[PDB]
């Protein structure tokens, strides 16, 4: 069936993609490409002629060792491109933010997702998140990015990955925030080492058990860069045969920087799965 | 699992990747390209570079809608002898006749490629006398009229009662089955339905406990679900080399090397982290 939001609907029995539109000057592939309004915008239009059906707007970077962002400041990078996307497209507009503030104005501003890699947990966010009645992604974490990546540590990564989940969904629940509006994504790179990264993948068709929509976030990430040792920008492929091989498990939203080929790869997968 | 010709092995535990170096004028996405001797040997070397452990020699394009004896031997055999005197891997050769079977391993060749699984006069006989590995390719029909309304009852029963008919036919010639190869045939007599029933249900030609070589790069399965022309198909042949790699498809045969490569080691991370 499909996801909704604002009489929008989404078919999650086909893998749709999310396209991602960083609006700072540091995320860690596409920093200061889409800075201003006018490109930004430009590339979002590209990324829809592509064939995305979801535009990701993040206005602050996540990647291992990444700076603090003030509430201000992501508020400018991110609401008035949320509103200008919003006033003239027919696309899902998800914003990947963790604060409250950010939640709010964006969903006054027209967006569809609350895509937060922090799962609410930042002050007032879960109050925020569950006011604006909006579908929320929830993504799986160890420790903050300015140290996850300091020895990524597992008894066993799915239990707890499931545990994660288990806890967060009860959480969003009693905040009034009902089952069927959460997602879930496991969270490539984030606390996470290329073997963690890997194992994930290969077992990652055991988290539909939810009965929740999968989102998944692979793209030109380093559990790519560390196998091809190639730059962020050359890591197109590796990143389209992850995309692939997640589709393939049945993951139903994929978020990428190379729209063009994962949607081609995603007709492929399509193909091979109704046979 | 593993495989040797020549003093030289092939780890089939990983996922190959056989390039493609086309010596025609005709060839459906490459014909003209690499036709004179120095622009084959120049394309062989920038696949192997690109880390094709397999370089795949074809003198007759089998594309639907044919070429001398003469004229095969003369595009085929100068090329695999100065491969075999310049690069340490394994040479295949993408033919049919008897005589560019026996002159091409003469030459150093590794493997005999036959689409047409050694069913020419004198071919299956030629093959024995070389001792090389083969592989066997289904086809429905032949390249004049395969694509005139392929038709199937079930596509994976005839695949597998044509290669129990080639397997015998191979180990009654005196070649040892744990030298056969065996590959689908992607595009060969079947149409865009068939094609991806056939990449769905792959995993379950291992039964043969054979290695699988698979082709689908470029080709119109692709083409008519992406609308791309040839050289623009490259993505929907990665994508379906990831899906065939997956279901541990040992042996890939592609026009663009590099890239799938980069793919092939992205699911062998996968399948070895369990
Ligand atoms: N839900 C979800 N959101 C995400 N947001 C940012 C990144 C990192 O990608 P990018 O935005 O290009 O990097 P940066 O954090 O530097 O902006 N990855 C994910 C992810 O895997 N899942
Ligand atoms: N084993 C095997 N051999 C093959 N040889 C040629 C082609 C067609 O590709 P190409 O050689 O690039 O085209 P052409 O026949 O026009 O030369 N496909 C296969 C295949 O799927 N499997
Ligand atoms: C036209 C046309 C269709 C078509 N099909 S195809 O799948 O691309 C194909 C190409 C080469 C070979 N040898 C077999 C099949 N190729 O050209
Ligand atoms: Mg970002
Ligand atoms: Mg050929």
């Amino acid at each position: 069936m499909h996801l909704t939001a604002r009489g929008l609907t989404l078919d999650l029995s086909r893998p749709q993609v999310m396209g991602i539109l960083n609006v700072t000057p540091d995320s860690f592939s596409d920093g200061g490409c889409h800075n201003n309004l006018d490109q930004a915008l430009q590339h979002a239009q590209r990324m829809l002629s592509a064939g995305a059906t979801l535009i990701d707007i993040g206005g602050e970077s996540t990647r291992p060792g990444a700076a603090e962002v003030s509430e201000q400041e992501e508020l400018d990078r991110v609401v008035p491109v949320v509103e200008a996307l919003a006033q003239r497209f027919d696309v899902w507009l998800s914003v990947d933010t963790s604060k409250a503030a950010v939640i709010t104005e964006s969903a006054h501003a027209g967006a569809h997702l609350i895509n937060d890699i922090r799962s609410l947990q930042e002050p007032g966010a879960l109050e925020a998140a569950a006011k604006t009645g909006l579908p929320v992604c929830l993504m799986h974490m160890q420790g903050q990015p300015k140290n996850m990546q300091h020895s990524p540590y597992y008894d066993d990564l799915m239990t707890d990955i499931n545990r994660f989940f288990q806890h967060h969904i009860e959480r969003c629940v009693a905040a009034g925030i009902a089952k069927n509006k959460l997602l879930l994504d496991p969270g490539f790179g984030f606390g996470k080492n290329l073997a963690h990264n890997y194992q994930l993948l290969a077992h990652l068709s055991e988290l539909h058990h939810f009965e929740l929509p999968l989102l998944v976030g692979m793209s030109r990430k380093s559990m790519v860069g560390q196998l091809l040792n190639v730059p962020p920008q050359q890591r197109v492929i590796g990143s389209v045969a992850c995309a692939v091989i997640a589709a393939m498990q049945g993951a139903q939203i994929i978020r990428v920087h190379d729209v063009k080929e994962t949607v081609e790869a995603m007709c492929i997968v399509e193909a091979t799965r109704s046979a």
